């Protein structure tokens, strides 16, 4: 069954509810972003309006083969009326086609959802600035003050410079990124524009990027993998054998593989500075875990909920332990009593 923090009160809506079967009193569906924990129950059989963006829109039509029909569609930063409710659809700054949705609702209350985002200060001149906000659904992945992380452009400018670095010294070593759903896709692109590869890749992930929007992007990805020396696989095959197994695929082109692991947080960030990440090495392949993040900071999430001042918090992510609700808690009050409101 569904639960309480899917649903939006004083609607027939829910939020990323598409696992629970039919949902009691749903009207309508909304989908923040083509990420499987979110979608997961969707498929050709669906039946029931579902509402999302452009791009989470063309995924569900080409990827799942959901009939277009019930595929609706909504412009960002745009005013629309669904079964009529007010909502507005924001860039939440996650991967592709990630939303966050307002809900203004009959009665004078207006909600936020922010599904999954990375907060960003550029949020606070979006339709957010205009009006209160009476309850909030937070992301709440990194709520603890250990989480940190650099900024996604640091990242990017240390995997371009070792990328860029590796190649020079030796023309015949091959590049690879990791990769196990849309998102982070500027890591493989910057390294394959300083390269002037295209980047390489199966066929099912060439469709995938094929939904997305992208400027220009015919002229950045490709499914013939002699010709492009930066290649994409599956995360799992990022290790010392699925690379050494994958070198002898390449038929001798290459003699040396420098691989990237893009995660998201982990404990090495207390310790070390980006420019200071070291790979791990064996033989003739190095493997750099890089921290590149699409969810808020813990600073990051703190400075958007003292900016937006809401009455109440709902969150959405590690509700499942009474210590990790307890500790959101007490930090929600903290900020709070610090800002005043
Ligand atoms: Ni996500």
């Amino acid at each position: 069954t569904c639960p309480f923090y899917k649903k939006i009160p004083g609607t027939g809506f829910t939020v990323d509810a598409f696992q629970y079967g039919v949902v009691e009193g749903c009207t309508a569906y909304f989908l923040t972003h083509f990420h499987s924990d979110h979608y997961a129950g969707l498929s050709k059989h669906f039946t029931f309006p579902v509402y999302c963006s452009e791009i989470t829109g063309n995924l569900l039509k080409n990827k799942l083969h959901v009939q277009e029909q019930y595929i609706h569609p909504l412009p960002l930063d745009t005013e629309c009326i669904v079964n009529g409710v007010k909502v507005v659809l924001l860039d939440a700054n996650h991967c592709p086609g990630a939303v966050m949705i307002l809900f203004y609702l009959p009665n004078g209350t207006v909600i936020l959802h922010t599904g999954d985002f990375r907060a960003d200060p550029s949020m606070e001149r979006s339709l957010l600035a205009d009006q209160k906000v009476h309850m909030l659904y937070l992301d709440t992945t990194y709520c603890s003050p250990e989480y940190t992380f650099p900024s996604q452009q640091e990242v990017i400018r240390f995997a371009i410079n070792t990328a860029f670095e590796a190649v020079t010294l030796n023309p015949h070593a091959l590049v690879v990124c990791g990769t196990y759903s849309i998102g982070k896709e500027k890591v493989f692109l910057a390294i394959a524009d300083v390269l002037g590869s295209k980047v390489g890749m199966s066929q099912e992930k060439y469709k995938t990027l094929q939904c997305l929007n992208i400027p220009e992007i015919n002229s950045l990805i490709t499914t013939d993998m002699c010709s492009s020396l930066v290649h994409l696989l599956p995360m799992m095959q990022i290790n010392f054998k699925g690379l050494q197994s994958h070198l002898k695929k390449c038929g001798g082109k290459y003699n040396q593989i420098l691989a990237f692991r893009p995660t998201g947080w982990t404990h090495s960030n207390k310790f070390t500075r980006i420019a200071d990440v070291i790979p791990q090495t064996k033989g003739n392949i190095s493997i750099y875990g890089i921290p590149y993040s699409e969810h808020s900071s813990y600073l990051e999430m703190k400075r958007f909920v003292q900016w937006l001042k809401p009455q109440k918090i709902i969150p959405t992510v590690n509700v499942g332990t009474w210590k990790s609700r307890s500790t959101m808690e007490k930090y929600f009050r903290e900020w709070k009593l610090e800002a005043g409101y």
